[PDB]
RNA sequence: GAUGAGACGCGUUUUAGAGCUAGAAAUAGCAAGUUAAAAUAAGGCUAGUCCGUUAUCAACUUGAAAAAGUGU
């Protein structure tokens, strides 16, 4: 009959469940295909999908462009080789085969062993002459002498492959590459950045100090020494420590609870400079690129050693002098060691396997290293001066080719190329004529905007052709269309706004944003004279007058600034106080004084009419990062500014996205006010309303306007659905296997659409990471209100963190050690007598954060009021909750609501407030995937233009169904099996329909569609509970989940009374019985066959482990290529198994290769797939098999469910090892005495409860004895590990006296033994269990594969005994 | 809150850099090392200075494929 869906959506799990009207879940007859006997199964609809995560594409995006990076490289050496050959066929005819034939052996080797000149001769001369290629290009560089071709090419292609960075954009210049000017650039970014107790440097020398060959921290310290105001520790310091190539750490300088360490030459170092801005804004990004600036440039100077003459070639004559001073340590070296240590010299130059000098040449062992390993050598032995001072430098036995050569620039492999091509232009014709085409090879770099080269058949790229030829270098510029490549460029990197599709989102720089964002930051600002005793919003004017005079005057804006330079000087206020923002304000107009910068001229920037142009630079400054482009963007403005203003504005650059769109933020419009968001944020009156609050607001147009505008024309793909959401990659999988799964349930229902289909997006449970976290938080939190108010409780009673955990303790600290309600002091040890009472009644709303919390002696002390405390309490506590309050002890909203009966008491609005709190979800994911439910679901229409809505998609916040669970003790604990997922979803499916039949007219809160709004005054009474089924109102009590209750304890003692049967007022509709209902639950929640299904997935990714191991004998190494054998040249190891496959064959076994017929289980490689899904037959007869049946090839994929002897069942981990498949049910008893014996002592309820709930636990002791015997049992029938539960019965025996809290604890604990899945070692008080794993694999072959469908109620079974 | 475009430098693996002197070998004494070529998922056809580690995937039937169907 009628039915309703239940879903609980996560990222590794999708509960499910079907209801009927009763709360029931339908128990039905499936049919069972296959080969067995069983062609039936009665099973409960109810049940949960289980997945491995989602994986972001990351990861293959770098390998992405890593291999177009190879690819473009081998494809610039491969333009030179063409630019060559003819030429080179009259000088050496094998010359370039030789260099292609390089990595093969002789053996496999046409040609000469000897790559250069095919004689051992001249390459033993030309190695001997040139140790280095920068042997060979300084001589190139520096020779009129007529030099063979050969070497010219050897030059020009070492220059081209490696060719440096293009990081510097144009001709190479002191001003963009010198130490001395970036560091100005740095510290003027730095005193733009602050201005207020700056940094003046003029006087120094930047160059002298940093670029000098001294340690990293002495030069730091001297660095240091020249600015007497500054210290090493300091921010500024830390910048400097990482532009010299330190760790230094920010913790300090922020105050951050988690210490941030920073250092360039990691490769961890983006990442967490994003994390560090995402933390401190990221006003402060421009400041650490300056600093990997001036790191670059420092690098840069200590590599360019060779300025003596500055002649020749200055980074290959370096690299020169690299060489001989390494010769010279070198042999300096071996000398004082055969001297001084004869012995251990094998160790240091011949074993290579402890991180020697062979070690440090011939085996990976790294500078540091190698630094580290031979500085006690020279610490031992005397006459180790000088070598130290390089060492300590990182300048000793350097290699010409290490990590430091990133910083090196374009621009001077550039200068040498041009410098050899002109040396020997007139001695070879064609140098002559294709210079400019090598050069060109070299400078040509493909643009962000232009993308990759493709012809149609990319899916990545989107480039437009004006002609149809081989792009090069050359032609680059005369057949790529760059215009419609960037307009298609920027038609796909404008992202949309969330909160309104079809509008292009603006750029985090622009200035209508930055305008947003400075008003609505300041129109939440409120300021106290000294007279009016009443705090006052800003008027329109006020906040006109504050941005214009200081906004637009100073990048920083602090209140001393503020109340001295507008208050004061305007206002003439001599006293004010502010309330709405803090130090300063977090907002800034930083564009505009950038702009104001660049081009000198303030009334333009100022003019209305000229913002759409202003909007246009910085969207092109934006989007674009190439000087060609930009100019022909900024060539329409040629008229408006030129010469330096032009050139300095075309220089500039702007990172980053906005959320918001043109059209939100300054657009749409008010049908009855006639005024926008930013309108609306200048002026709004009295009461001033921010951004999210006009969302919000219903009494607006806005919030219509934003819903109605957000389904997109025409109905596109599913996946386009999900794909637009925003989540992570884990969610969406779980999101479409949710879609799927209402699909499959719909069909179970002979195609009969639900009426109701309820969705929670189930919660990530603490990491634990973050459980230190909140106690580090509410720790700083009670030192900081102590040193503030100046109580020493710490000093006579000192506490840590972990003590703090603890609720009554917390608030005991939060109170300053006082009563929140009397005048009197709090007993430390006696705080059990002492009662937690609620400022806000859980009648009202469920909040039992510390928000609305407090500690107390009685409770009876709030008053005799079921409101807010009395005011006879206020008025006496409002003076010491105020002194609370600005300490920063408790928030404002709990001192508004401490003193809500001094403003009349709890009032309509706040309880539509705790309604609309309760009831509606903040998570835009959520709303999303309803959006998708309702659109799948709801497709009929009628005669008029009318969506008709026949399936309705309900919305619920977990806390609803957690609260639900938490009262009426259907205790959850998830260590004991994934039935918690399938339970949720059904309590989920109750709630919802409950909640819709008891609250037709609240549909408009969860439910998704375009519903009557209603108000605040048709719900909610205005007092008492006035005229039982007399009047129209729904509820005076403001919590939801009231009528499920059978006693209401109000704030007084009082308790109200509700029926034992809830029926809706309005159509008579029983909605709620409480005996038959909570039975009804308990007895759902109690049922042992609960379809778990884990979806069984092929695995895909590299083909194996990435490290290229060395040359071995062994046949298990897989070849880098085809023809290049792993016995010779070595290759990859440890493959990865796609998905193992089923196979009924025979093989050759003896000396008479006589066939047995054999069924094995084969692993088909990642690499392999291919092959094998090409032609499977054949795949098999080249592994060896003989008459394969092609027919019982069965494809096996992970997680692959198999059943055995006694309902015992085993997953298909991979080809060799299998995982538990069995889920041990265990009776709703047992799991509410495990719960209520661990959470013990942390009730956090109730004490006439609590106590029964203690008595509870202590007379049901033989639960765990019970509870034993069941994994016992359970254990010795599906599990077999004879080891472990003897070590764990044991060890439950040992401790039987043992408190029953961490008792039961200890068995949640052993609960892992049993836990569906790969086995785990899990730790049962002093015992620790090691997994049992399952190494065997062929059992597998002869029990019964179970087929399961994504609800796992349809099944094909297929018994493999009966194959063969 | 996901998805994308450009580029650098290491790393690793083979080969080229002739090891020299004794001793029947076994094994001993030293001389030197810094660089380069080439590969960097095997590969694919659509042959592009493109694509190849994300997403997606129970079984069966029908389809080249998107995708439809099959079970009170």
């Amino acid at each position: 009959k009628k039915y309703s869906i239940g879903l609980d959506i996560g990222t590794n799990s999708v509960g499910w469940a079907v209801i009927t009207d009763d709360y029931k879940v339908p128990s039905k007859k499936f049919k069972v295909l296959g080969n067995t006997d069983r062609h039936s199964i009665k099973k409960n609809l109810i049940g949960a999908l289980l997945f491995d995560s989602g994986e972001t594409a990351e990861a293959t995006r770098l390998k992405r462009t890593a291999r177009r990076r190879y690819t473009r490289r081998k494809n610039r050496i491969c333009y030179l080789q063409e630019i060559f050959s003819n030429e080179m066929a009259k000088v050496d005819d094998s010359f370039f085969h030789r260099l292609e034939e390089s990595f093969l052996v002789e053996e496999d080797k046409k040609h000469e062993r000897h790559p250069i000149f095919g004689n051992i001769v001249d390459e033993v001369a030309y190695h001997e002459k040139y140790p280095t290629i920068y042997h060979l290009r300084k001589k190139l560089v520096d020779s009129t002498d007529k030099a063979d071709l050969r070497l010219i090419y050897l030059a020009l292609a070492h220059m081209i492959k490696f060719r440096g960075h293009f990081l510097i954009e144009g001709d190479l210049n002191p001003d963009n590459s010198d130490v001395d000017k970036l560091f100005i650039q740095l510290v003027q970014t730095y005193n733009q950045l602050f201005e207020e107790n700056p940094i003046n440097a003029s006087g120094v020398d930047a160059k002298a100090i940093l670029s000098a060959r001294l340690s990293k921290s002495r030069r730091l310290e001297n660095l240091i020494a020249q600015l007497p105001g500054e210290k090493k520790n300091g921010l500024f310091g830390n910048l400097i420590a990482l532009s010299l190539g330190l760790t230094p750490n920010f913790k300090s300088n922020f105050d951050l609870a988690e210490d941030a360490k920073l250092q360039l030459s990691k490769d961890t170092y983006d990442d967490d400079l994003d994390n560090l801005l995402a933390q401190i804004g990221d006003q402060y990004a421009d400041l650490f690129l300056a600093a990997k600036n001036l790191s670059d440039a420092i690098l840069l100077s200590d590599i360019l050693r060779v300025n003596t003459e500055i002649t020749k070639a200055p980074l290959s004559a370096s690299m020169i002098k690299r060489y001989d001073e390494h010769h010279q340590d070198l042999t300096l070296l071996k000398a004082l060691v055969r001297q001084q240590l004869p012995e251990k010299y094998k160790e240091i130059f011949f074993d290579q396997s402890k991180n020697g000098y062979a070690g440090y040449i011939d085996g990976g062992a790294s500078q540091e290293e190698f630094y580290k390993f031979i500085k006690p050598i020279l610490e031992k032995m005397d006459g180790t001066e000088e070598l130290l001072v390089k060492l300590n430098r990182e300048d000793l036995l350097r290699k010409q080719r290490t990590f430091d050569n990133g910083s090196i620039p374009h621009q001077i492999h550039l200068g040498e190329l041009h410098a050899i091509l002109r040396r020997q232009e007139d001695f070879y014709p064609f140098l002559k004529d294709n210079r400019e085409k090598i050069e060109k090879i070299l400078t040509f770099r493909i643009p962000y905007y232009v993308g990759p080269l493709a012809r149609g058949n990319s899916r990545f790229a989107w480039m437009t052709r004006k002609s149809e030829e081989t792009i090069t270098p050359w032609n680059f510029e005369e057949v790529v269309d760059k215009g419609a490549s960037a307009q298609s460029f920027i038609e796909r990197m404008t992202n949309f706004d969330k909160n309104l599709p079809n509008e292009k989102v603006l750029p985090k720089h622009s200035l209508l944003y930055e305008y947003f964002t400075v008003y609505n930051e300041l129109t939440k600002v409120k300021y106290v004279t000294e007279g009016m005793r009443k705090p006052a919003f800003l008027s329109g004017e006020q906040k006109k007058a504050i941005v214009d005079l200081l906004f637009k005057t100073n990048r920083k804006v602090t209140v001393k600034q503020l109340k001295e330079d507008y208050f004061k000087k305007i206002e003439c206020f001599d006293s004010v106080e502010i309330s709405g923002v803090e130090d300063r304000f977090n907002a800034s107009l930083g564009t505009y004084h950038d702009l104001l910068k660049i081009i000198k001229d303030k009334d333009f920037l100022d003019n209305e009419e000229n913002e759409d142009i202003l909007e246009d630079i910085v969207l092109t400054l934006t989007l674009f990062e190439d000087r060609e482009m930009i100019e022909e963007r900024l060539k329409t403005y040629a008229h408006l500014f030129d010469d330096k203003v032009m050139k300095q504005l075309k220089r500039r650059r702007y990172t980053g996205w906005g959320r918001l769109s043109r059209k939100l933020i300054n657009g749409i419009r008010d049908k009855q006010s006639g005024k926008t968001i930013l309108d609306f944020l200048k002026s709004d009156g009295f009461a001033n309303r921010n951004f999210m609050q006009l969302i919000h607001d219903d009494s607006l147009t806005f919030k219509e306007d934003i819903q109605k505008a957000q389904v997109s024309g025409q109905g596109d793909s599913l996946h386009e659905h999900i794909a637009n959401l925003a989540g992570s990659p884990a969610i969406k999988k779980g999101i479409l296997q949710t879609v799927k799964v209402v699909d499959e349930l719909v069909k179970v229902m002979g195609r009969h659409k639900p009426e109701n289909i309820v969705i929670e997006m189930a919660r990530e449970n603490q990491t634990t990471q973050k459980g230190q976290k909140n106690s580090r938080e509410r720790m700083k939190r009670i030192e900081e209100g102590i040193k503030e108010l100046g109580s020493q409780i710490l000093k006579e009673h000192p506490v840590e963190n972990t003590q703090l955990q603890n609720e009554k303790l917390y608030l005991y600290y939060l109170q300053n050690g006082r009563d929140m309600y009397v005048d009197q002091e709090l007993d430390i040890n006696r705080l059990s007598d002492y009662d937690v009472d609620h400022i806000v009644p859980q009648s009202f709303l469920k909040d039992d954060s510390i928000d609305n919390k407090v500690l107390t002696r009685s409770d009876k002390n709030r008053g005799k009021s079921d409101n807010v405390p009395s005011e006879e309490v206020v008025k006496k506590m409002k003076n010491y909750w105020r002194q609370l309050l600005n300490a920063k002890l408790i928030t404002q909203r709990k001192f508004d609501n401490l003193t809500k009966a001094e403003r009349g008491g709890l009032s309509e609005l706040d309880k539509a407030g705790f309604i609309k709190r309760q009831l509606v979800e903040t998570r835009q994911i959520t709303k999303h995937v309803a959006q998708i439910l309702d659109s799948r679901m709801n497709t009929k229409y009628d005669e008029n233009d009318k969506l008709i809505r026949e399936v309705k998609v309900i919305t619920l916040k977990s806390k609803l169904v957690s609260d639900f669970r938490k009262d009426f003790q259907f205790y959850k604990v998830r260590e004991i099996n994934n039935y918690h997922h399938a339970h949720d979803a059904y309590l989920n499916a109750v709630v919802g329909t409950a909640l819709i039949k008891k609250y037709p007219k609240l549909e408009s809160e969860f439910v998704y569609g375009d519903y009557k709004v209603y108000d605040v005054r048709k719900m909610i009474a205005k007092s008492e509970q006035e005229i039982g089924k007399a009047t129209a109102k729904y509820f005076f009590y403001s919590n939801i989940m009231n009528f499920f209750k059978t006693e209401i304890t109000l704030a007084n003692g009082e308790i109200r009374k509700r029926p034992l049967i809830e029926t809706n007022g309005e159509t008579g509709e029983i909605v709620w019985d409480k005996g038959r209902d909570f039975a009804t639950v308990r007895k759902v929640l109690s049922m042992p066959q609960v379809n778990i299904v884990k979806k069984t997935e092929v695995q895909t990714g590299g083909f194996s482990k990435e490290s290229i191991l060395p040359k071995r004998n062994s046949d298990k190494l897989i070849a880098r290529k085809k023809d290049w054998d792993p016995k010779k040249y070595g290759g990859f190891d440890s493959p990865t198994v796609a998905y193992s496959v089923l196979v009924v064959a025979k093989v050759e076994k003896g000396k008479s290769k006589k066939l047995k017929s054999v069924k094995e289980l084969l692993g088909i490689t990642i690499m392999e797939r291919s092959s094998f899904e090409k032609n499977p037959i054949d795949f098999l007869e080249a592994k060896g098999y003989k008459e394969v049946k092609k027919d019982l090839i069965i494809k096996l994929p992970k997680y692959s469910l198999f059943e055995l002897e006694n309902g015992r069942k085993r997953m298909l981990a991979s080809a060799g090892e299998l995982q538990k498949g069995n889920e041990l049910a265990l009776p709703s008893k047992y799991v509410n005495f495990l719960y209520l014996a661990s959470h013990y002592e942390k009730l956090k309820g109730s004490p006439e409860d609590n106590e029964q709930k203690q008595l509870f636990v202590e007379q049901h002791k033989h639960y765990l004895d019970e509870i034993i015997e069941q994994i016992s049992e359970f254990s010795k029938r599906v599990i077999l590990a004879d080891a472990n539960l003897d070590k764990v019965l044991s060890a439950y025996n040992k401790h039987r006296d043992k408190p029953i809290r961490e008792q039961a604890e200890n068995i949640i604990h052993l609960f892992t033994l049993t836990n569906l899945g790969a086995p785990a070692a899990f730790k049962y008080f002093d015992t620790t269990i090691d997994r049992k794993r399952y190494t065997s694999t062929k059992e597998v072959l002869d029990a019964t594969l179970i087929h399961q469908s994504i609800t796992g109620l349809y099944e094909t079974r297929i018994d493999l005994s009966q194959l063969g």
